[PDB]
RNA sequence: AAUUUCUACUCUUGUAGAUGUGAUAAGUGGAAUGCCAUG
DNA sequence: CATGGCATTCCACTTATCACTAAAAGATCGGAAG
DNA sequence: CTTCCGATCTTTTAGTGAT
């Protein structure tokens, strides 16, 4: 009988906490007078400087190693291509394990361990490895083997800045060690070697091979624009798309060259751009051929590969130069200003357009591309101008239009034809255009530049002369000046000299949008060290005057003291523990011993002593520094860590290759009884009582060995000191004392304290003293940042802070990661059938909408979530949107939006938790691609896709409720763990804990009364063959004269091809076009039923904006347009497919369309509703304005009903499911046929 | 209109909720500008 | 006045790893022997 | 004068997971 209670304690999590460290008495003065903050702050800007130059010598290592890489690659494609065919889990495993193996083999010339290469190769190699994560690469003992690196004297100067302080890099060290790891670690290079390049390049090849199989003239252009491009000159097009070739594209100058062929080459500004492989594939798309359509079904775009990690790009296109200050950029165009202003630009340009009024306009022409540009500027259509040629050319004439629009296509037309086109309106709007526009030039030249570009205003001015500018050049781009047609001379020459004059203004406008948009420079704060290399790196006593931190408690108060070297050395200052009833501070006293697994190897076997000893002599040592007792080590116990094999005969990964399962226990056995020794024996650890734990052969792994014995070895005391000891101790120099401040420490506040500070109290509450719960961890760090009743705005920006990252660890008696967490909730799910479900769905009309069902799928509440605590989020975000929209077109700062919806979802998630800890319900969302969740954020960046579903699982990852005991489960001591460890996106399932994944659609668009769901996918049917052949599959439509509703009747036995291919339950549905009368909701507000609000599509090739439909009124519009009679309640149906008019149809097909339609919103008016298309069995047709408690009011509120009920389903199959898993997701098909199931 | 920090209020020189930091790397999406095409 | 495919720059933004570390090893230097 | 040893401050290192 487990409990909802049970869920606690499960695995360890890891935070950080924050505070402000205020100076305590005269510490201010004696931190400033030995000027550590300077020192801090130069020491990390050379860090800064310095990490670009350590990584040349990486790029120069990854550059040259792998050139030697020579790889078949048959393998790999053969297991992705056979777990492509079927997603079975053996077929994952061999790809897996062949994934590995690649990773391997890369990962050895690294090392220096592969078979392909010479053994001197291998050693210089090997030698080099391992001088990349120690000091060799400051000191130069790594950099003399390379030698290409060729650093010159700033920054072998500025290397030696770092001098007796190497540990500084350990994290850099650790982050490149990442890099050139073999882990299937994300940013390694050999796993972006294998997994990510590699199936795109397998993709490409396989896209370029059915391309040419399909149809052949490609390849002549494929070769013909490589040679333009001029890459991979030595090598065929064919033999390019191969797998041998991806011996090369390791390095960053192959991928490079790759993308540019792919691409293709761009040269500067106002010049014509070298195509690529995707461009001529598009291009050949756009063409609108037979052979364009072939290869419309075909996937038509090749992918390009990712970049390398440690490299950069390099690229043949074109890189503008790059103002570096704003008064460069001034002076650079009011120089601009002097010359265009000397040469007289407006001059020659007003003479140069009053001649078109009278000269001949036979000789002037205008480049074909365009005229439609002049066009929209004419006209409020774009197609005006062109329609107008159009005509006329049919005017003075099926070949005879095709001869028409080929020559309006390319050839330049002359000026004369068009005026004689539109008439004279076209005069008048052109000299008015050209006066506005050398109006605007002439305003932007004369007026003046500012003198800087701090404010914004100063931006826009700029802006606004730079694109009147460019408006201008716009202008003079219009006419064709080229000699292919007939120009008058004079003409031409001056419109050529005036062009060339305006031409550089395009590239400086681009260089000013370049330089202007640049984030604004704010001040950061610094990781301060105070000359200390491993500053707050541990808290033990033993590392106390090295690491150098240590805090105190003072009645509540919570006091973190810093001891400095005195003059460069470690003075150990001492303190003596007096009574507790003397007054002074609390000392922390930190007695730990790290994880057992990375520390008895060390201090026992892995020693330089034992390992020259065991080479030699096979007698055993004996160990007395450091122990109590003198400690032996045999042989065999040397040999079980020390294997020479990856798997130690200890390890259960021998066990599992092996099979033997009791040399394996024996092997525990004797490393149980021996590190039960060390710790027996070992001076740190003998005074820990070791009682508690198990006997040897008890223990079934020793994984769970080691998460029993690691809470033992951590222990907290504290000893109390004279208060005129620590003053003295501050007051001379030799402690910098500070307090951990935060708001909750004011001597004003009554109210609840923050989480983080329960947290922080509770980790130093008696009770975690004496059963450690709440641990405390190293590797804190201090930053300081500088500046950036009476109540002052950013009061907290207005001084210099230190700050004080500090990080926890809780559930600290658990293990550090969870083992079978979902069976765990999969059998107390079972245990208790009638949990509640909470659905949550997202949009971007509304934010979030909940809905809660029981077992049997009533609602018990439902809520929109626009607004929490009366305020409309959902307003603030959207005009938050249009704000930065129009900031970054109008060159203003962007901002960020990330603060703002952090605050919304942090009163989501208290409301989420509030109602899964009322209800002890379970939570579903829907699976979304990662996709479709970044294409709509593009198209919208208010909406909340994600990192709504990363603060959920960080929440139920660990939950503390404030108003709860600290004692209770929930309480700081014991958190609620709900969700699945999180590890990363990509390993993270279909279920994490309590919280459900499921397939999205199919959840908006159908009936909750019915099930219903529209199956005509609509681009099935294009013309009227087709339409008809979709009205053949009805069955029969009549008029019912009692209600005055149509009714309609279809079979999935009709229609296939029009169809999604779902097959119902349902082996009929009754299509009704309600009458479109009106009715009244509970609330009282009339509403129309059977209104569908439909876009705009007459022009049928463009959407316009939304319209109402009434497809009853329409139909009998349309009826008694045509004549038929249906009052008689006759089948309407061969009445209207006998009629052949091809307009009846569409609008037919039209209304059908319309009817089907569920969703109809329209956020111009504020309404959003479902009606259902099929009455219900029990004579209703379903519409959400009925404002029905008993059924969703919305249709997000709709979705989120549908997806609890698709948790339903999933946990329906859970309660049958004897091996107490869930499915591997669930079709569509499925999850209909159970939802027509439960509704018929 | 105060906060380790963020959000929302302002009875309280404050309230409610949230808050895994640092380093590193990759990727995504917008906006502008061109170039080639299509409607 | 829109769409498709590229190219350059700028921005914000998400995702994915690592550490959460005391003690041995070694570099080094001031102080002690031949 | 000429040569080596013990204190002391950096630096690196050790590495576990289901019949």
């Amino acid at each position: 009988m487990t409990q909802f209670e049970g869920f606690t304690n499960l695995y360890q999590v890891s935070k950080t906490l924050r505070f402000e460290l205020i100076p305590q008495g005269k510490t201010l003065k004696h931190i400033q007078e030995q000027g550590f903050i300077e020192e801090d702050k130069a020491r990390n800007d050379h860090y800064k400087e310095l990490k670009p130059i350590i990584d040349r010598i990486y790029k120069t290592y990854a550059d040259q190693c792998l050139q030697l890489v020579q790889l078949d690659w048959e393998n790999l494609s053969a297991a992705i291509d056979s777990y492509r065919k079927e997603k079975t889990e053996e077929t994952r495993n061999a790809l897996i394990e062949e994934q590995a193996t690649y990773r391997n083999a890369i990962h050895d010339y690294f090392i220096g361990r592969t078979d392909n290469l010479t053994d001197a190769i291998n050693k210089r190699h090997a030698e080099i490895y391992k001088g990349l994560f120690k000091a060799e690469l400051f000191n130069g003992k790594v950099l003399k083997q390379l030698g290409t690196v060729t650093t010159t004297e700033h920054e072998n100067a500025l290397l030696r800045s770092f001098d007796k302080f190497t540990t500084y890099f350990s994290g850099f060290y650790e982050n490149r060690k990442n890099v050139f790891s073999a882990e299937d670690i994300s940013t390694a290079i050999p796993h972006r070697i294998v997994q990510d390049n590699f199936p795109k390049f397998k993709e490409n090849c396989h896209i370029f091979t059915r391309l040419i199989t399909a149809v052949p003239s490609l390849r002549e252009h494929f070769e013909n624009v490589k040679k333009a491009i001029g890459i991979f000159v030595s090598t065929s097009i064919e033999e390019v798309f191969s797998f041998p070739f991806y011996n090369q594209l390791l390095t960053q100058t192959q991928i490079d060259l790759y993308n540019q062929l792919l691409g293709g080459i761009s040269r500067e500004a106002g010049t014509e751009k070298i195509k690529g492989l995707n461009e001529v594939l598009n291009l050949a798309i756009q063409k609108n051929d037979e052979t364009a359509h072939i290869i419309a079904s075909l996937p038509h775009r090749f992918i390009p590969l990712f970049k390398q990690i440690l490299s950069d790009r390099n690229t043949l296109s074109f890189i503008l130069e790059e103002f570096k200050s704003d008064e460069e950029v001034i002076q650079s165009f009011c120089k601009y200003k002097t010359l265009l202003r000397n040469e007289n630009v407006l001059e020659t340009a007003e003479a140069l357009f009053n001649e078109l009024n009278s000269i001949d306009l036979t000789h002037i022409f205008i480049s074909h591309k365009k005229l439609e540009t002049i066009s929209s500027a004419l006209c409020d259509h774009w197609d005006t101008l062109r329609n107008a040629l159009y005509e006329r050319r049919i005017s003075e004439l099926k070949s005879a239009k095709e001869k028409v629009q080929r020559s309006l296509k390319h050839e330049d037309i002359n000026l004369q034809e068009i005026i004689s086109a539109a008439g004279k309106e076209l005069s008048e709007a052109f000299k008015q255009k050209t006066s506005e526009i050398l109006s605007h030039a002439h305003a932007a030249l004369d007026q003046p530049l500012p003198t800087t570009l701090k404010k914004q205003e100063e931006k826009e001015i700029l802006k606004s002369q730079l694109d009147s500018l460019l408006g201008l050049y716009h202008l003079l781009d219009w006419f064709a000046v080229d000699e292919s047609n007939e120009v008058d001379p004079e003409f031409s020459a001056r419109l050529t000299g005036i062009k060339l004059e305006m031409e550089p203004s395009l590239s400086f406008y681009n260089k000013a949008r370049n330089y202007a948009t640049k984030k604004p420079y704010s001040v950061e704060k610094f990781k301060l060290n105070f000359q200390m290399p491993t500053l707050a790196s541990g808290w033990d006593v033993n590392k106390e005057k090295n690491n150098g931190a240590i805090l105190f408690v003072k009645n509540g108060l919570y006091y973190l003291g810093i001891m400095p070297k005195q003059k460069g050395r470690y003075k150990a200052l001492s303190f003596e523990p007096t009574e507790k009833t003397s007054e002074g501070f609390d000392k922390m006293y930190y007695d730990y011993f790290p994880d057992a697994a990375k520390m008895i190897p060390k201090c026992s076997t892995q020693l330089k002593a034992v390992t020259a000893h065991f080479q030699t002599h096979t007698t055993p040592i004996l160990l007395s520094n450091n122990f109590i007792e003198p400690l032996e080590i045999t042989k065999e116990i040397y040999d079980l860590n020390n294997p020479e094999k990856e798997p130690k005969k200890f390890q259960t990964a021998y066990a599992k290759k092996t099979g033997d399962q009791k040399g394996y226990r024996e092997a525990l056995c004797k490393w149980i009884d021996f590190t039960r020794d060390f710790l027996s024996k070992y001076t740190k650890t003998t005074s820990i009582d070791l009682s508690s734990l198990r006997p040897s052969s008890q223990y079934k792994d020793l994984g769970e060995y080691y998460a029993e014995l690691n809470p033992l070895l951590y222990h907290i005391s504290f000893q109390r000191i004279a208060e005129k000891e620590i003053m003295d101790a501050v007051e001379t120099g030799k402690l910098y004392l500070f307090q951990i401040y935060n708001k909750d420490f004011a001597k004003g506040h009554h109210g609840k304290p923050n989480l983080h500070t329960l947290y922080w109290t509770g980790l130093f509450s008696p009770e975690n003293l004496a059963k450690t719960s709440i641990k405390l961890n190293g590797q804190a760090e201090l930053f300081y940042r500088p500046k950036s009743h009476e109540i002052i705005k950013d009061r907290r920006f207005t001084s210099d802070k230190f700050f004080f990252h500090v990080p926890i660890t809780l559930n600290y008696q658990a293990a550090n990661s969870p083992s079978k967490f979902n069976q765990r909730v999969n059998a107390y799910l079972k245990e208790h059938p009638e949990t509640p479900i909470i659905g949550i769905d997202r949009g971007e009309r509304n934010l979030i909408y909940i809905t809660v069902i029981d077992s049997t799928g009533k609602i018990l509440e439902q809520r929109s979530l626009n607004t929490i605590q009366q305020f409309d989020y959902q307003k603030k975000l959207d005009n938050r949107e249009k704000e930065r929209v129009a900031a970054r077109q109008a060159w203003s700062v962007v901002g960020t939006i990330k603060d703002l919806k952090q605050g919304y979802l942090s009163q989501v998630i208290h409301e989420i938790v509030d109602l899964m800890i009322h209800y002890q319900a379970v939570v579903v969302l829907e699976n979304l691609n990662f996709g479709f969740k970044s294409k709509r954020t593009g198209i919208a960046e208010k909406a909340v896709y994600q990192q709504f579903e990363k603060m959920l699982i960080d929440k139920l990852n660990c939950l503390v409720l404030k108003d709860y005991p600290a004692e209770k489960v929930g309480g700081v001591l014991n958190p609620y763990q709900l969700t699945d460890q999180f590890t990363s996106f990509a390993k993270m399932g279909t279920q994490s804990g309590f919280l459900f994944y499921v397939p999205a659609p199919y959840t908006s668009k159908i009936d909750p009364l019915t099930g219903f769901v529209d199956p005509f996918v609509w681009k099935t049917i294009k013309n009227h063959e087709s339409r008809k052949h979709f009205l053949e599959g009805f069955d029969f439509l009549h008029y019912d004269v009692k209600t005055g509703d149509f009714i309609l009747h279809f079979k999935m036995n009709r229609n296939l091809s029009f169809q999604r291919g779902l097959p119902g339950f349902m082996p009929a549905w009754d299509i009704v076009f309600e009458k479109n009368e009106t009715q009244f909701d509970a609330k009282g507000t009339p509403f129309i039923a059977g209104k569908r609000i439909v876009p705009v599509i007459e022009n049928h090739r463009f959407t316009g904006r939304y319209r109402d439909l009434y497809p009853a009124n329409e139909l009998i519009a349309l009826l008694e347009e045509k004549g038929i009679v249906f009052r008689d309640g006759s089948n309407i149906l061969p009445k209207l497919l006998e009629n052949d008019d091809s307009h009846a149809i569409d609008t037919m097909v039209a209304l059908i369309r319309s009817v089907l339609q569920m969703r109809n919103s329209n956020a111009a008016t504020g309404e959003d509703y479902i009606n259902s298309p099929v009455r219900d069995l029990n004579g209703v047709c379903f519409d959400s304005r009925f404002q029905n408690p008993e059924w969703p009011m919305d249709a997000d509120a709709n979705g989120a009903y549908h997806i609890a009920l698709k948790g339903q389903l999933l946990l329906n199959h859970l309660k049958e499911s004897k091996d107490l898993k869930l499915q591997n997701g669930i079709s569509n098909q499925d999850w209909l046929a159970y939802i027509q199931e439960l509704r018929n």
